[PDB]
């Protein structure tokens, strides 16, 4: 017959907004799927709030399209917001579906519609995404929703990665007996054939593939993007839990403690740069408490330094050094999601996102502090003094023999002397120094 294309469709939104009902309506035309044209569409499914999060963080590669449901009457709520954010960070095309249109008047629907438009405009990659009102109970606009899903899937670039090592997470695990186990999950990268030797991580065992179940059918081979059941031998299902990963033996996957990421910030005004910060880091399918130290990479003309962030977010660099409390499975280039989930569900919980550049500890990053002390130039008759670099004779004495520049005048000087008990100094300059001049003291420090 005709060649099918395998699609994974996520469904997101606040609870009671009609996620489940929409899913059921879609599935009638574990594993729950439906067909549109030649698209085989498997629903990415988790019960709710944090589960969808854990689902996207891990499965982002293979999630082609997402439906974000919003009640017509009460409009966007918090969870709608965080789902929107997450989907924006991971660059997943979305359709905004306004549910329960039968329970709302035209005016209300148009209102919510416009609110959603305004919201969509505040996002990077979701900037304009089509919005349809529907009623899953009534069937209102559902046909149009299907046609739209088709159009969107037609436009979006769907890249399945076969070429790399086989990489799949494990959602569920069923023992049969001591000699066998069945796991279920969607393949991220690579290819599997029946009778292959793979491994479970972090526990690092070695198992063989007995059976591949795809689309309620047995197949010899599965590919990335396919959501499959798999029977494997050499493991009991008690050892396999929420964070386990089945992968080939050529794998680049590592069990990691320290993670260095390149971080993009979601909302600038809600974001804060105070270093050594306690957050919840989403990596793969887990969420591990973590400590973060924001820093930027500066080229001084000879050596590249990693300097603690100057609190300026101008320029997009926010390399974060993360130290994790627990372990995690990661690869270089994996999308990582910084959340604060300690906060109540009532407020937006996303503290960032970013690509893992290196697995490295802070101590080896040679972290440094940019050090600037500013003081003025007071000149009485015949004598030049610098004020404000030191608050006492002790500190003033500590400063002797440093490098100092004068602002905007392009003039260099060294500070030799220490004047008075109040911390005044004396310095050697190139000539043409004037009263009330600006002195910048510049040096590199050991941070923390
Ligand atoms: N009138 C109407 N009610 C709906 C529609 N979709 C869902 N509901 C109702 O909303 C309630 C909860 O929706 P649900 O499917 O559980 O959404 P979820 O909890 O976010 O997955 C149920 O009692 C449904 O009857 C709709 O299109 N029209
Ligand atoms: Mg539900």
């Amino acid at each position: 017959h005709m060649d099918f294309k395998n699609i994974n469709l996520g469904i997101f939104g606040h609870i009671d907004h009609g996620k489940t009902t929409l899913s059921k309506v879609l599935t009638e035309i574990g594993f729950s799927a439906f067909k549109l044209e030649n698209y085989r569409i498997t629903l990415v499914d988790a019960p709710g709030h944090a589960d969808l999060i854990r689902a996207v963080v891990s499965a982002a590669d293979i999630i082609d399209l997402a439906l974000i449901v919003v009640d017509a009457k009460e409009g966007p709520k918090t969870q709608t917001g965080e789902h929107m954010l997450i989907l924006d960070h991971f660059n997943i095309p979305i359709i905004v579906v306004i549910t329960k249109s039968d329970n709302a008047g035209t005016e209300e629907i148009k209102r919510t519609e416009m609110i959603m438009k305004s919201i969509l405009q505040s996002t990077h990659n979701l900037k304009n995404s089509s919005i349809i009102p529907i009623s899953a109970k009534t069937g209102f606009g559902v046909d149009e929703l299907k046609n739209l899903i088709i159009t969107t899937l037609n436009n979006a670039e769907i890249i399945r990665n076969t070429e790399s090592y086989f990489k799949m997470p494990l959602d569920h695990a069923f023992p049969i007996k001591g000699a066998g186990t069945v796991v279920t999950g969607t393949i991220n990268k690579g290819i599997v054939k029946v009778g292959d030797e793979l491994k479970v991580l972090p526990i690092n065992m070695s198992t063989k593939v007995r059976s591949i179940q795809y689309f309620k059918e047995s197949v010899m081979e599965a590919k990335a993007g396919d959501r499959v059941g798999m029977a494997i031998q050499g493991v009991d299902a008690k050892q396999i839990y929420r964070g386990c990963i089945l992968t080939s033996k050529d794998t680049k996957l590592q069990t990691v403690d320290k993670i260095v990421a390149k971080i993009k910030i979601s909302d600038i005004f809600k974001y804060n740069l105070t270093p050594k910060m306690k957050v919840h880091l989403n990596v793969g399918m887990l969420i591990v408490p973590a400590v973060a130290v924001p820093f930027k990479k500066v080229t001084f003309g000879k050596t590249e330094e990693n300097i603690i962030l100057n609190e300026v977010i101008s320029g997009n660099e926010c390399y974060c050094a993360f130290e994790l409390e627990e372990k995690v499975l990661a690869e270089v280039g994996d999308r990582v999601l910084i959340t604060r989930l300690d906060l109540p569900p009532t407020t937006l919980r996303i503290c960032g996102h970013g690509l893992i550049e290196e697995f490295k500890p802070i101590k080896d990053l040679n972290i440094k502090k940019e050090v600037l002390r500013e003081g003025k130039v007071k000149i009485d008759k015949g004598r030049t003094v610098i004020d404000g670099l030191a608050q006492s004779k002790v500190a003033a004495e500590k400063l002797i023999g440093e490098e100092i520049s004068i602002e905007g005048k392009d003039i260099v000087g060294k500070i030799k002397g220490t004047f008075g008990t109040k911390g005044l100094l004396t310095a050697e300059f190139s000539g043409n120094v004037e009263n009330r001049d600006k002195v910048i003291l510049n040096r590199l420090r050991r941070w923390g």
